[PDB]
């Protein structure tokens, strides 16, 4: 849906590349899949934003009135440039499924939710595709698995399935440094739970932004020009 | 008795009329000294007893070591940078939103101990002290300036009354800047000087101060060979 | 059975005797084994139940890793260059001090399974091993200087006494050096051997042994394979 994005922030899409400076121009004020666990997260008792929740709101409201996102974890980031061809490669080679490519993919025309998958695979299923920065995250998947993986990645698969309508989700890790049994990952299927949080919380999150940008005179969007 | 130049001047050989923010000068003044920005370690109590908490504990080593070394580490030496760049800009935007005039005032001691002080960012027109914050996240301007006095942390809190307690003064100004805000990079509010806190450091400053001085004395230094 | 120099060699490659803290060979010596310095985490309890702690998880998904890669991350950096460099200037001075007369002592394993060791700082003229820091910052220096041993942190404590269970002695010297005091920069203590610790070690560590074997047999791997 190029036109839209185009019209709206003038990038397009098909020329973006994860980590394009674009590319995080389209990130700027949205709600994100590896962020969403912020956003519902709930007070053990009460109905209070917890911490993390109001962090993350005030976070995403600057964005919107300053335009720019401070950088974070360089040299993670950094290594997963480095390492997420091998990584794709292999995992193909491996899960016998073809990988392709994903811009980044909004929800609705609002463009106030979105999520960058890390592949689009021949059978249907996105790709969330992780080279973890060390060696003890890596085992701790490979040898955990599925109970593993955290409360914020899970939130991430099943946001990203919200997302983009999706049914599964491939949760894969690669390490470089392994002997060998450097890959590892697990298929993960749409849970409607998750699905009805997001419905639920997320519109309430938007409104309170709303609201807070208004009382600051800003309005949605001005991040993009 | 009262704190003169005369004095900081024959005690260390600094002018304190030449000292600026940030200075060399401005930081060996500052050496074993309770300032408003740490000041919060000092009256902190454990829930029950009279034991001293950790976070307490922690600061009197590092004012004891402070003495022994005359030196001090940088922490987040970012933040400090950003901060310490962005004053002016802050002070100037300050002066024409509140509409007041300001005035530069590099250290102040409570008394002619040397024991105590603070730092203004800032002396107003009316009478009143400025600390202006530059947060170094935006995420932290936007709490403050959505959620105003209650948003701002406790540290904060005694900071603020720390500073009128070393002064003597009934107000003060708190304010954020954020040189990265497109429009509205300024907020502030006005903090009343509160009797509470006055009496609380009324009595637990001056017993922190005769620990230091006993604990130095076992180790055979005297408060002050940090201005050597 | 004991360890001795011909196994290592026959089952790495190298010479022990060569080897000097801080080699390379020094470090792969050490890849997948237990040192003193992370010991806490293996004793690490939960206050109830019989689940490990996060910390001991964590400790232990490392040292695995450390099995199937051959290599391990470069950490705290800074703290080490520091001590690096100060660690001769406070051999001297605690020698002098002590009396003691101090000699170098690699790593010593505590026996030929090569799974448990320990590389003290020296090897004393009386017969006490001897762990020697260079803290980082001068407060920590200060908590020692005046606090002595009920000062120092359990997992100094714990690498204190995993020393003494791995070379089989009695006493061990504990000592800070700080470059930065003016004067008494040096102080220490001895700590004794101490049995509800070695208890400890012979429970405890053998089944967390037990668990990493189990572990990697699951993906296929066997220890000692870092030494290939």
């Amino acid at each position: 849906t190029p036109d839209i994005i185009l019209q709206r922030t003038g990038i397009d899409v098909r020329a973006v590349e994860q980590g394009d400076d674009a590319w995080h121009k389209l990130r700027l004020g949205v709600i994100t899949a590896s962020e969403v666990h912020n956003v519902i997260a709930k007070p053990r008792s009460g109905k209070k934003w917890p911490d993390m929740k109001m962090s993350y709101f005030h976070t995403l409201l600057a964005e919107v009135c300053t335009g720019v996102a401070p950088e974070v974890n360089a040299k993670a980031l950094a290594w997963g440039k480095q390492y997420e061809n091998d990584a794709r490669t292999l995992f193909e080679f491996t899960s016998g499924v073809n990988v392709t490519e994903s811009p980044i993919i909004y929800r609705d025309e609002s463009m106030r939710t979105a999520c960058s998958p890390d592949g689009l695979c021949s059978d249907g299923n996105g790709l969330e595709l992780k080279c973890p920065f060390t060696s003890r995250d890596f085992m701790k998947f490979r040898l955990g698995g599925f109970e593993a993986i955290k409360s914020a990645y899970m939130a991430q698969v099943q946001y990203s399935m919200w997302v983009t309508r999706k049914n599964a989700w491939y949760f894969a890790n690669y390490d470089p440094r392994m002997k060998r049994e450097g890959l590892h990952y697990v298929v993960i299927e749409r849970d409607e739970k998750y699905m009805a949080s997001f419905d639920e919380i997320v519109p309430e999150f938007i409104e309170k932004m709303d609201e807070a940008l208004a009382e600051i005179g800003f309005v949605f969007g001005e991040q993009w020009r």
